[PDB]
């Protein structure tokens, strides 16, 4: 299904549900979204917002689901519910710039936008996206590759759904992160959010929102509900893009990136 030309999964969305989102689901200056493109460490990223706001302890995680935790906007009927009016609004989304709402331009709430190697990104969604597809209707690894490479695929082509929500990088209300930079520079990176959030730590409650986070820790984490519960923690590493592009691959997706987004490609692209 392409709604407004976007390609979404088959269910959980609707054209005017997303339209409306667009155009008049308003904002409030004490909401905060997290915005990412899927497979790119989004759970992760997520479950260390939590854990910094419990000061580390994960009882609350893991007795909650990542949407019920926190609400994704476009997400099927969703937002009647956060239409509701609390003070702090805390939500999420995956969707690329034209098509969040219009309202959010014109008001200053924050936005954190997480990204990842589109070659970890590949890679990470190649394996989960033909875990339980079905058996052999499992994709091959070309056409995947092909199919990536074209905007086939969820939410839209990830080049244009970065370049649209990276236009914004020096924003006074915008928070880019990368999945490498939290792998590489973990504790620095959540004392550098801290100071985006003014949320601060104790010396303890550092140790704790960092232990709980690993992957290991995370991978023994309530309801398991209709999405895949257990395939999500693969392997957590970065670069596993080099064990699947082919020699031949990795030229082809280094021209097509080369040549798509031109303008960008200074800081926060020195993953190597
Ligand atoms: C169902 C679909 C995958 C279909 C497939 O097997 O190709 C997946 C891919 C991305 C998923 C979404 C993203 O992982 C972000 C959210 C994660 C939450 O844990 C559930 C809701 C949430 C909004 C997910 C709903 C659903 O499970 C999605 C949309
Ligand atoms: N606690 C954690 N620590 C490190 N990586 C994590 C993690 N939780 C999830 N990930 C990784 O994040 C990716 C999932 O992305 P998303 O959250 O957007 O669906 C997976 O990558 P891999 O498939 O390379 O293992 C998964 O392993």
């Amino acid at each position: 299904l392409w709604i407004e030309g976007i390609p979404f999964p088959t269910v959980y969305y609707s054209q005017e549900i997303i339209r409306e989102v667009r155009d008049r689901f308003v904002v409030r200056d004490e909401d905060t979204i997290i915005v990412t493109y899927p497979k790119s460490g989004t759970h992760w990223l997520n479950e260390i917002v939590c854990l910094i706001l419990t000061k580390g302890d994960p009882t609350w995680v893991q007795s909650t689901i990542a949407n019920e935790r926190t609400p994704w906007i476009e997400f099927e009927n969703n937002y009647r519910i956060l239409n509701s009016k609390e003070g702090p609004r805390l939500m999420a989304s995956l969707l690329p710039i034209q098509l969040f709402p219009k309202s959010f331009f014109s008001s200053k709430a924050k936005v954190i936008y997480l990204i990842r190697n589109p070659r970890d990104v590949l890679v990470s969604g190649y394996h989960y996206f033909n875990a339980l597809k079905q058996g052999k209707e499992q994709v091959p690894w070309k056409i995947y590759f092909e199919n990536f490479l074209q905007g086939k695929s969820y939410f839209g082509s990830w080049f244009e759904h970065a370049c649209g929500w990276i236009s914004l990088r020096k924003r006074e209300n915008i928070l880019v992160l990368s999945y490498e930079q939290l792998k590489k520079d973990t504790r620095n990176t959540i004392k550098k959010i801290c100071e985006f959030l003014g949320e601060n730590l104790e010396s303890g409650e550092l140790e704790l929102v960092l232990k709980n986070i690993s992957f290991q820790i995370m991978k023994e984490r309530c309801l398991s509900n209709i999405e895949k519960h257990e395939f999500i923690m693969r392997k957590g590493i970065t670069g596993d893009w080099k064990n699947h592009f082919t020699v031949a691959q990795a030229e082809a997706f280094d021209k097509a990136f080369q040549e798509k987004a031109a303008d960008f490609p200074q800081e926060l692209f020195s993953w190597e």
